């Protein structure tokens, strides 16, 4: 399913905006 | 449906993800 | 749906090494 593929990316990139912002 | 929206939200969230990581790498 | 399939593939490619590069930078 597509629902499961979206869920996997959602988990994968759960805190990357925050972590990049912290590195910055 | 719900799905299209969850996809759009991800597209927006990680819009600049890769370019900022690269800027961080370069600097 | 055919587009939704394509858009998901697009994000999987975009952020393929994303978490690994962040971890390394940290």
């Amino acid at each position: 399913a597509l629902e499961q593929k979206i869920a996997a990316l959602e988990q994968k990139c759960a805190a990357c905006e925050q972590k990049i912002a912290a590195l910055e």
